[PDB]
């Protein structure tokens, strides 16, 4: 079962961001992945999303933890399979993402020497 | 298979011109996924169809797409991913508004020698 192994995509970040580390959180992207996020953000490759966001955990995003559950989980090939996920940022302090902040994010996972990375990572607000 | 890869979004923004619902939905891989800003989340052709359906005969009617490929990419042989820039223009305008701009990606899976957008997912800019 590779089922589970791309479920553990999305909690392998929840880990890495709740320690707000910025390289563990870019080593889950493919070397050259893709990143989009609501503004003006769009990161390419490992080394560019390291760097926004190392600067993005010492900013708006310090103390600030993520959860979410996969609504949606098919696979493309062999080697390809696409996530969407469903959750958000909480704030310190709350333990619950506000429907405010509330996200749903298209995962893209590739696999090469039988791990699982994130090819391209993309999220929209679920709220106006 | 470089330049129908880029040819994807070029078809959808025809299909879009002549607000066509189907010609956008048949775009789509058989259990396509599309993700837009909003509780908007549909899957499968179908659910595409019946949503854009309701888009062009509602808030996009009459409205035209233009999108600039900003990112090229595959992936493996069978699969590609495209992220774009530009938005929804409204009738009478000639230029994407600056809080209607986005940022769009496309993910290409090739089944019979031809592309399907396998999922999109979109997001503001501003």
């Amino acid at each position: 079962r590779d089922v589970t192994a791309v479920a553990d995509v999305p909690r392998r970040m929840m880990e890495a961001w709740a320690s707000n580390d910025a390289s563990a959180f870019a080593s889950l992207f493919a070397p050259d992945g893709t990143m989009v996020l609501p503004g003006d953000v769009f990161q390419k490759g490992v080394d560019g999303i390291r760097e926004f966001m190392t600067k993005c955990y010492a900013g708006p995003y310090k103390g600030t933890s993520v959860f979410g559950v996969p609504i949606d989980v098919r696979f493309t090939g062999p080697d390809t399979a696409i996530l969407i996920t469903q959750g958000g940022v909480m704030a310190p302090g709350e333990h619950s993402v506000a429907p405010d902040k509330e996200i749903r994010a298209t995962w893209v996972l590739g696999k090469r020497d039988g791990a699982w990375l994130v090819e391209a990572y993309h999220n929209s607000p679920v709220r106006l």
